[PDB]
C-alpha cells in the first residue's frame, strides 16, 4: 500500500467525464475538471489538460498521467503551505499519505481549515485527532472515505485499506 494505491482505491478510475461526490465534472482517477455546471467548459478543461481534442474520453494511460501530476501537486502544495508543512513534516510515512489524501480530495485550503485536528496530529494525540476530524462536513458527506483516512491517521497503519 502507498499513496497512489490508496487514492486509487478512494477515487476509482473512470475514463469518461463524470460527476464527483459534489456534483462536479471530473475524469480519470479523481481528476477534477471544473466546478462549472457547463459540460462544455469541462470538456475544454479536459482537452487543455491532455493536450488534445478528446471529446470527454481519455485512455488509461492518460488518466494515470493526470493522476501522477495530481498526486505530485498535492504533495507540493503541502510543502508550500505554511499551515500544512510542519504537520506533514512531523508525521511518519503512512500518516503523511493520509494528509496527501485529504489535500487531493479537498484542496490545501480545505485541509488547512482543519486547524484543530491538525494541531492534535502534531501533538501526536491520535485518538483525539481522529475524533475531531469527524466533526466536519467532510466526514458527514463522505463518511466511508473519511473513516478510512481517519483510521489511517489514528493508527499509522493501512488497515482500513487492506483487503479493499
Ligand atoms: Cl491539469
Ligand atoms: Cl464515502
Ligand atoms: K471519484
Amino acid at each position: 500500500m502507498n499513496i497512489f494505491e490508496m487514492l486509487r482505491i478512494d477515487e476509482g478510475l473512470r475514463l469518461k467525464i463524470y460527476k464527483d461526490t459534489e456534483g462536479y465534472y471530473t475524469i480519470g482517477i479523481g481528476h477534477l475538471l471544473t466546478k462549472s455546471p457547463s459540460l462544455n467548459a469541462a470538456k475544454s478543461e479536459l482537452d487543455k489538460a491532455i493536450g488534445r481534442n478528446t471529446n470527454g474520453v481519455i485512455t488509461k494511460d492518460e488518466a494515470e498521467k493526470l493522476f501522477n501530476q495530481d498526486v505530485d501537486a498535492a504533495v507540493r502544495g503541502i510543502l508550500r503551505n505554511a499551515k500544512l508543512k510542519p504537520v506533514y513534516d512531523s508525521l511518519d510515512a503512512v500518516r503523511r499519505a493520509a494528509l496527501i489524501n485529504m489535500v487531493f480530495q479537498m484542496g490545501e485550503t480545505g485541509v488547512a481549515g482543519f486547524t484543530n485536528s491538525l494541531r492534535m496530529l502534531q501533538q501526536k494525540r491520535w485518538d483525539e485527532a481522529a475524533v475531531n476530524f469527524a466533526k466536519s462536513r467532510w466526514y458527514n458527506q463522505t463518511p466511508n472515505r473519511a473513516k478510512r483516512v481517519i483510521t489511517t491517521f489514528r493508527t499509522g497503519t493501512w488497515d482500513a485499506y487492506k483487503n479493499l
